[PDB]
């Protein structure tokens, strides 16, 4: 499983989440103690198939995202 991925490599099958409150909700949902400021999520079959975070609120293609789910 690839545990790290460059933002620039997140295609259209992913969605960016920046809303502070939604990030918090998601993190609790998946049970993560990590504190990213933005998420890249892949939604699948009515659930979150993947959840990745970046420590920056603004997404830069060069940032490295880390998989949380």
């Amino acid at each position: 499983m690839k545990m790290r991925k460059l933002v620039k490599d997140f295609g259209d099958d992913y969605t960016l989440i920046q809303d502070s409150q939604e990030v918090k909700a998601i993190l609790e949902y998946i049970g993560s103690e990590e504190e990213p400021h933005a998420l890249f999520v892949k939604v699948g079959d009515g659930d979150y198939e993947e959840v990745w975070g970046i420590d920056s609120f603004v997404p830069y293609n060069f940032l490295e995202a880390y998989r949380l789910k």
